[PDB]
């Protein structure tokens, strides 16, 4: 229990692999989800390694206490995660062949610019700290990444699961440590919001715009003003979901930009009722008649600059 | 401590059951819920036997670090089940019977399509991978599975606890692994859905529907506004007890539909009131008389239509 | 480190006994509360006699590993108890007199029939299964189930503790089982229900019967609909901390009766504007009139009922 | 490992000290805070005397599992509390002393009766059960009770924390027991609440009564009904943070008198209103103009009596 | 193991360092944060010394439990920190060079008198307690003090971590306490609090001004108490996610005079509607041309005011 000795110098290879078996909590105010997976090691200590004809047996099975393991971790969890060894083999040439099973809740950041119809790289990152005795130097097999079918994320659709092949190798604290990425691409399912909170919302919007097709202020008041605190309780429940981002996001845009069609109809509405008491209903009959294309219209318009901006 | 060896080439045979003895806190928006239950293994270790005449005894208790014991894992656990052996037991020929208790969150995903009035299938997955040595293969002791009748799932009715006898058996990272599903049918209770949100939000939909026995705009436009500020509390309560699902559900699509009738009720009396300033109160009166009828007409076909779409 | 043998066929019998410490977190929504607790154990183990003579102690001291300890379970526990061994002494007859204080989150049923005016009876069940060598019995020694005096459980009053002394014995995976049942009697608080709840629910229903000495339909609308609205407000904040029951409580019924008479103050309110409109307020006069006496008659006779159905 | 004999007959004495490092989370619904210290224990083992002059070394150290360590337990705690021994002292006489670091949360109930201008003292109880071979008795070392002055815990002030030096000896379970109590004495830092919930609380209340400079029912209706519900809003935010109590508070009695001012409000906008629409506006211009000096004389001498009777 | 001996009398020296890896979890109501780092140790313990020429090696590793580690302790965490030994090197001369992953939560108060506009210093507090046979004192060691660039901490900006080197040596339960500073500058990142909070808090207040150009008393009260609800909305929201602060906040202070700007609109609204009944709108009408003057001027200068005392 010591790093097995280079022949040379090379550094020691720990072959890598994650196979991702449950995939769950993905906390969006949080930026962390909790997975569950195996991940398998496989490294050459040839002080381990037998003759397969005398020995008789093809493949010598160990407890984690009686020989050496590479102390891997990853860098962007919460806590050390759970491990329960699954299995130890070594190979005749004293290939070993280490499988645990895992759960971990990882830290990963998202971007929330384009949300509901946004999508995420969720990472998973392996490190190993080199030893005095030798530098240990991480890749990935491959063959030993992947994903259980029934993987599922609620309210995301899971598109991917790749490692990038090449390790970040670094000095810290005067040590090598290599570093590998797991990515797991996933892409919002959107179409819950669309009558849930798109459409009522512009609904809402809309029965405040029907205050053009009127001339009396307490009624326009009671319209404008009660449809603004259904906006104002809509702007609360989305937000409350949702972290504070130092970028301004779509959704964030949009709740924005009707809070601006609120105060102008506000302000159109009271336009509208002083010109009737100052005894000029001409101009407020124009002023109105033109609010009823200009609302739409801009709107619409607004609506599609931002669309191009965001996407 | 090495699997059972064969006495040709048949893979080893690990009988189960799960006899649940508390089930509790079905979790919609995680879809999980918390189990308590036994776990029972059964195989044979031809290592193990003895004769009971020289010997003087019929069964031979064990601890678990004695003797090999398969290492049987749940797929769909949030984390490692927590388990505490109860008996271990030889009898002459080599057939271990293993018992323990043991306590894990589930993952099981849920159909919310026909909710509040849906049943579901909760899964348990028993998984074994099979070792160099030998290939494992699960079995059920029907004997060994079932359910203690005080077994209680909040709002729920507990209808079945069973095993599909047929374990699916493919190959994972180059080796054989043995799944068995264990199904536990249940069926929401929906009783309490009708006095609490079913019956009061119809009521506040008839209460919208008085403004078509009205002239007074300003009282329609309070009529229609503030029972929809209650239509939109009642979409939060029960939508934040939900999860977001990539498909239209009997309850979402309902709500849905009563935001329709809101938005359609605010035109007809935006309508009636341009009609009435306009000096033609005949007109205003025909489309306030037909929407009494059209109404409640279209509302109730509307919901046979969905009701029979989604039943 | 097996079980003691028999003298001549006689089952082990276990005494035990429940001192409660504290009492808290009754979760009404989980149909859980947490317990500290002693748990009292004591059995006859010939094995571990001496001759205090020889030993020259009067009692012997033992670690839980160095001694066979039966395995006493929680039934209706989430996760196994927390226990921390207090004592485990031996007298010369080998009577084993152990002590341990845990801790628990039980699960048992309420019957939320009478809330917020109910009793419960709380349980802890204490089992035991028997071994292939002897058969393993629960006994109650009444001296040692009691509660301290300080015990408090917040909003309940906490009526006996006591323990049904006849163990249920029963077959259960062909081994035998000894069951026994705590019962924890308490008593809800109801006094914070009236001036926060029920008074408040009161007033505002009361307030929308002043529209019964009002002709102002616009008053009379806003009157009813905001008092509704206040009265939603209300179900949400009671429903919300209450389980979803298959069965009809009483504060579910009140709510429930309330609603249907905001529906009829509704239909009333516009009855009385219409033939106000249709230029005969002498027959929307006396039905207003009726409405003043008939609303509380009503409201008072169906509360006299439903408090009778359920009391 | 067996407690030091005595010389004669007298109890060990076990002296005891808490020094708080941190203190946090005071949770007045749940009546639980949590704790970080320092726990000292000192008593006197004749066996592990040694000769000071002879033995070179002045004080001997030793590991927890060496030596005898009494059992001290906290009574009105969750769960065990979590310890991590820091040093062991044997002084050549025999004097052991101990010292742990601990975290534990602790039960201890509130006094919310003039909440939120309420002090309180938070409990802390030690206690040891006695042993066959001899009884065990709590003592405070005075010199070890205290605080660090970092030592904050958010929203109250720390007044003292001082022990009751003369411990609770009695009998429990046929064995004695040493209880000692333990006083943080703390008193809540009442500013916040009045710029934010009583302030904004009497706005309201005082916007109501502009009513009575109104005889503009349909508004009068608006202003006291809308009024009410921001009152209900605010009722529901303070409850929500305080537990079901089973007497009344200085808040819960203020809360509740604030009702019957908004219902004889309601009651006198009515009559005002019934007055006018009989043809008789001078009785209601009396009964309005007697409500102006009526509700704040009344308003504020209910205050003056309230007041008296809970301080 | 005891700690190393002194050559002369000199306190021994444990070099320190923190590197921060992961920094995530502020939660402000609670004042606590949660940290992910490497923590370096290094001390000479010269009965580990060894001749490298004899041994081969010039470097030797340990298991912890073979030698004398310190017991180095987070003051200001909850729970004693969750930690993992990476490594523990010695070289010839006995200079042991220990490294450990620690995770912990950190109690570190804020200062909320100018949020959302606010930077902050959260603190770690290394402590280290002197034995009887010799003293230990910390030292930093600030090549070994740092953070990885890809620290992250949600909705702030990570400034700097540093160390004050000189650290508080103290007495502390009659032995000498060697506390180490650590000190992580952040500041809030505002942004999202500007088109969320901010801007949609002012036009919910501009809104309620248009009242000054209306004569409605009917939409005037409306107007001003509609939009008096949507500020107490907006007051919850924001207190509900910070603690209750002893000092008054500069949000605090704006969200209490916005509060006195819709008491005095009631009142001016008031005043209007009570001259306009009174037969007197021209003492009306000069009030209310003031009032769209004042009420912006008096907003702006409070507001200059406001900002100039807290910034
Ligand atoms: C009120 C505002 C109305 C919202 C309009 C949709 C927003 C949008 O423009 O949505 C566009 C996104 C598509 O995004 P994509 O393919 O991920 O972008 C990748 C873009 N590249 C090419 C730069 C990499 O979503 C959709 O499929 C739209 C379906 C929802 C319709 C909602 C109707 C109501
Ligand atoms: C607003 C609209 C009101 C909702 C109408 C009921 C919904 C429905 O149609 O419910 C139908 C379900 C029955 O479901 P089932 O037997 O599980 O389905 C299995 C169907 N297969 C196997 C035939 C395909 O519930 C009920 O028993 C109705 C009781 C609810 C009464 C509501 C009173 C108002
Ligand atoms: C709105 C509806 C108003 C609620 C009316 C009280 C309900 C009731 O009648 O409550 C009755 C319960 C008594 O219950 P008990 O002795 O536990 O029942 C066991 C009964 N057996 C053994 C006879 C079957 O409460 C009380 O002491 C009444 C005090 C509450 C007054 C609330 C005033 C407002
Ligand atoms: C609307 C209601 C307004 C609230 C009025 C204050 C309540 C009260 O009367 O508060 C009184 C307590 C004083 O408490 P004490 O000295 O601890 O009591 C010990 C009593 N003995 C003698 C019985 C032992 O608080 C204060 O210092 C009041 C300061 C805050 C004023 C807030 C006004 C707004
Ligand atoms: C309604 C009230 C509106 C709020 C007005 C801004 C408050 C302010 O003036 O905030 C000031 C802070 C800057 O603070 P600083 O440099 O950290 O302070 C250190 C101060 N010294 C000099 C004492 C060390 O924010 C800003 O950068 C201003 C951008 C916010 C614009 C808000 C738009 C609306
Ligand atoms: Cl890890
Ligand atoms: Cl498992
Ligand atoms: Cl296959
Ligand atoms: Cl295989
Ligand atoms: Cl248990
Ligand atoms: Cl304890
Ligand atoms: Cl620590
Ligand atoms: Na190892
Ligand atoms: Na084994
Ligand atoms: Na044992
Ligand atoms: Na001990
Ligand atoms: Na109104
Ligand atoms: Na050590």
């Amino acid at each position: 229990v010591s790093p097995p000795p280079p022949i040379a110098d090379e550094p020691l290879t720990v072959n890598t692999g994650i196979y991702l078996i449950e995939c769950y909590s993905l906390d969006d105010k949080a930026e962390t989800f909790k997975v569950n997976a195996f991940l398998s090691l496989s490294w050459k200590d040839r002080r381990l390694a037998f003759d397969p004809v005398r020995s008789g047996v093809r493949v010598k099975t160990y407890e984690p206490e009686a020989i050496w393991i590479p102390e891997i971790r990853f860098v962007n969890v919460e806590n050390a995660r759970d491990a329960d060894v699954v299995d130890i083999s070594v190979s005749p040439d004293g290939t070993v062949q280490y499988l645990e099973r895992f759960s971990a809740r990882v830290l990963s950041p998202l971007d929330f610019r384009r949300y509901p119809f946004d999508s995420q790289t969720l990472h998973i990152y392996l490190i190993v700290r080199s030893v005095d005795t030798r530098n240990i130097v991480l890749a990935v097999d491959l063959e030993k990444v992947g994903k259980n079918d029934d993987v599922f994320l609620t309210g995301w659709d899971i598109e991917s699961f790749t490692a990038v092949v090449k390790p970040a190798n670094f000095a810290l604290e005067d040590r090598l440590e290599s570093k590998l990425d797991y990515q797991l691409r996933i892409s919002r399912q959107y179409f819950s919001y669309i009558p849930n909170i798109i459409l009522p919302m512009l609904f809402i919007l809309f029965i405040s715009w029907t205050a053009f097709w009127s001339t009396s202020y307490e009624a326009n008041v009671t319209l404008v003003v009660s449809t603004l605190i259904a906006h104002i309780a809509a702007n609360i429940l989305v937000e409350t979901n949702l972290p504070k981002t130092p970028y301004m996001t779509y959704t964030g845009a949009i709740i924005f930009m009707i809070y601006l069609f609120y105060f102008v109809a506000v302000i159109e509405v009271t336009v509208q009722h002083y010109l009737k008491v100052e005894s000029q209903p001409a101009r407020a009959a124009s002023i109105t008649r033109a609010s009823r294309i200009a609302f739409p219209v801009v709107f619409l318009l607004a609506n599609i600059i931002l669309a191009f901006l965001f996407f």
